[PDB]
């Protein structure tokens, strides 16, 4: 097929993924001399650190979904291409991509391969069609529709069983992205949603937080695992520990604890945030170069992030198993920018005769807990709590993308924290059912 | 079936919808010693009349649908209740609604019914596959995905014929919600995509207006129709009346004009908002009673907006066909006002002997046409142009809810006028296809 895009006599670069790492790639290129082909998945870069304000009402997508296509505008090397990355050929030097049903063979001379990696339901995939994973905008919408729209049910129903059902809102996984969802959830429930309803109170609705790790927050070591999790318990989000789920059902998760005992929590909302499994990518070149993948098929790439024998093909931030470096934000970052000042140090005049490995330079980690709380550690440096969380506040309002962009969060934050008011508690049917009733009818269409 | 709702010993209100008909009666009932039930397809009060600045990127969407149990928080004696009703019993005096497979049957002793009116395809609504008509946030979100969808497959497609179908924006109707669609369709083409592609240029896209009336805006008078056309004209806007639509296809249009020649608008990305037809349920009132519809089915209405018959059940806002009173926001709110205000009359024995006819207080009316355009008649005088434009925007702020919500409308204004970025051009795949992609494996799956 065709290649789907302008080309170019110049050494031709093509990124694979509008994220941290695909952006930043691009953007250490905008001098570089190279024709730069950035091929995505969806049209915007999300920052995915606040993915959990827009699933629980807080901010608007186009506070953390710019168009990728604007953010490069004035880069004249750069092209942004939609598109699904459906093969990539290593041999031919193509990637194949898919948008509508019409099919495109990008050519390259070097290849950066940031498509990141989602969360994993250990292989019981079945799962998804009854606990999302938030991962995009689509999956946020669908965790609001789901959460806000369990209140809605409840205030219907005469059985009190299936309101108790109903008012049993269960996360799972304690790993930042759980404990922000069951933090932001029990807010809503005892704060936000406070005295709008008349038949159900919100405030009796029960937040259970599972992991089967024996800690909450691993990442963080002991001392600030256990203050966020006293914090969630003070909030009376019931955190239980070394709970492995075993069995999912639209009415609920059936657990095995950690002595053996199995028993069952009767749940409506389930949000799915364990685990992690790179891009499908992986396989496709495992398979074709060699190189092998850890369990969650992340790319355990070359100390330069190349793949064996493809020194111009690099894997970056979370689909990539570099040794030591954590699937954070400025992993992605830091691996873009190093593979992409690779690739202008290499195709300008200069030559290294050999590559420096990466260095991934560790700038520290945070989880926000709750409003007002938070934990952060920084090298030697471990705290907590109100300071900790206007850290965390700042530090991610300085990656979000235009003034305008920032006023705006800053008010709605501004006013769901001092204020309990939420902006973005719109809800659709479509929003919160659309991926399960097609998977469904395409379920049944495969007959 | 039970009732989904709380019991009361006082005298029962139930209100069909939550836009301005059905939350103006509720709000209007916050003192009468009434129960009131809000029963409504959606959790939020969309404010329509800025639905296009969500379908083309400007505001996010709750900037414009609050939540309604929200607003009436404090109303201890208002239950928002979420429920599609399917059927209205005149005779038991009950509403039978459905939410997510569960069948509630609410009594009432006074129905105001406020269920409005959608867009008309007139014969031939198997259009609606092709041409979507933007009247909810899925819809507004719909039309956004296909519009910034179809600039993203043009920069792909190496066939200039399917360029040009792509990048050729339909529009159908040349009321109020066409104008400004086919005006913000041509800004966006020319001012805040431009530049921002590599293959194609936007400002080379071609925007249709097609409408069979003879004129623009046919509500305004010819005087301010022609100069909304003039001003369409020159924003580049092809407009087209006399045309009448005879097909419509994935790839085009099929037209038949006032010459009586047929020719075809190949064009990718449709917007129906010609005609209107009242909410289906006025054939389940037309049935149990002897009211009239109208060919749009709206229903005739006695002077009091009562059903023949049925002196406690009104119709009000675009669903009812009062004489004289048009299909506007004001309509919506004073037929409301007006039935609650004779419930709170009659329920506290203050009743009079006869009641006076329902009078509709003509406001006046204003259409936005563009950036700094837009036309404005108010009884005697007519005008134009920016000051209408202005007088436009400071009317339809008013109507906003909450305060942070007008800041941040104002500022997603003060940057979409004064600059031109848009913060909401966020699309997903998933919002531009589900709703086509749903009916057609339910097509499939009715074999
Ligand atoms: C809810 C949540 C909260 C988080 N909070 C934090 C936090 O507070 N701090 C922190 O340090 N980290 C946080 N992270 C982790 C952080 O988001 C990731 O480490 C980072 O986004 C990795 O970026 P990436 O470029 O590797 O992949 P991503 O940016 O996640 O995705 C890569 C891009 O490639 C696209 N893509 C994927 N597959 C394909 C394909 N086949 N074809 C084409 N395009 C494709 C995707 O659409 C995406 O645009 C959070 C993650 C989540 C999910
Ligand atoms: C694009 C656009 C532009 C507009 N521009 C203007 C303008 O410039 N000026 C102006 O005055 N007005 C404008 N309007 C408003 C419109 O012309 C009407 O005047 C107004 O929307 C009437 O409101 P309503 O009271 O009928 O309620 P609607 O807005 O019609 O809302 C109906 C409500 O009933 C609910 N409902 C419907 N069917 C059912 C059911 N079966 N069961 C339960 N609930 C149901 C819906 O979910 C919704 O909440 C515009 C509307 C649109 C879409």
């Amino acid at each position: 097929s065709h290649p789907g895009a302008t080309a170019s006599d110049r050494h031709k670069v093509v990124i694979i993924g509008s994220g941290f790492g695909g952006l930043t790639a691009a953007k250490t290129l905008k001098r570089a001399d190279v024709d730069v082909k950035l091929i995505a998945r969806t049209t915007h870069h999300l920052f995915q650190p606040l993915l959990y304000q827009v699933a629980t009402g807080i901010i608007s997508e186009g506070e953390i979904a710019p168009a990728t296509r604007v953010i490069l505008r004035k880069q004249k090397n750069a092209q942004v291409l939609l598109g699904d990355v459906t093969h990539i050929d290593l041999e031919n030097k193509t990637v194949d991509s898919v948008l509508l049903g019409h099919t495109y063979s990008t050519p390259y001379d070097s290849l950066i391969i940031a498509a990141g990696a989602g969360q994993s339901y250990f292989g019981n995939d079945h799962f998804a069609e009854f606990a999302p994973g938030m991962k995009s905008i689509d999956d946020a919408l669908e965790l609001r529709g789901r959460i806000l729209g369990a209140f809605e049910q409840a205030e219907r129903s005469s059985d009190p069983v299936r309101r108790a059902k109903l008012l049993t809102f269960t996360v799972v996984g304690a790993g930042p992205t759980g404990v922000e969802m069951a933090g932001q959830i029990a807010e809503l429930a005892d704060q936000t949603l406070r005295g709008s309803f008349r038949h159900i109170d919100p405030t009796e609705a029960r937040v259970i937080l599972l992991d089967a790790a024996p800690a909450v927050l691993p990442p963080m070591g002991e001392k600030l695992g256990k203050k966020a999790r006293a914090r969630l318990e003070k909030m009376g989000v019931e955190v239980q520990l070394g709970a492995m789920v075993t069995d999912v059902d639209r009415n609920g998760i059936t657990v095995k604890d950690s002595d053996g005992t199995i028993r069952r929590i009767e749940s409506a909302c389930k949000v799915w945030s364990a685990g992690v499994s790179a891009s499908p990518l992986g396989k496709d070149l495992a398979e074709q170069s060699g190189v092998e993948l850890d369990r969650a098929g992340r790319v355990k790439v070359q100390p330069d992030l190349t793949l064996p024998g493809h020194p111009n093909v690099f894997v970056v931030g979370d689909m990539a198993a570099v040794e030591g470096v954590p699937g954070v934000a400025q992993g992605a970052i830091q691996g873009g920018r190093y593979a992409a000042k690779i690739i202008k140090r290499e195709v300008s005049g200069t030559s290294p005769k050999i590559r420096t490995p990466f260095e991934y330079f560790d700038k520290g980690s945070m989880a926000t807990v709750s409003r007002f709380s938070a934990v952060a550690k920084v090298g030697p440096v471990e705290f907590a709590g109100f300071f900790a969380w206007l850290c965390w506040l700042v530090l991610h309002l300085v990656y979000l993308v235009g003034f305008k962009t920032k006023i705006v969060t800053l008010l709605s934050w501004g006013v769901t924290f001092l204020s309990t008011k939420r902006g973005q508690l719109t809800i659709t049917e479509q929003q919160a059912y659309a991926r399960t009733r097609i998977e469904e009818l395409e379920e049944i269409a495969a007959a």
